[PDB]
């Protein structure tokens, strides 16, 4: 995918910075 996909990306995970997050490391920031 483009990392992970843009897609799935704010599909799954919210805000500019976690799905950034999602685009390196295909998940949502930690806390």
């Amino acid at each position: 995918g483009s990392g992970c996909m843009k897609e799935y990306c704010a599909g799954q995970c919210r805000g500019k910075v976690s799905q950034d997050y999602c685009l390196k490391h295909c998940k949502c920031i930690p806390r």
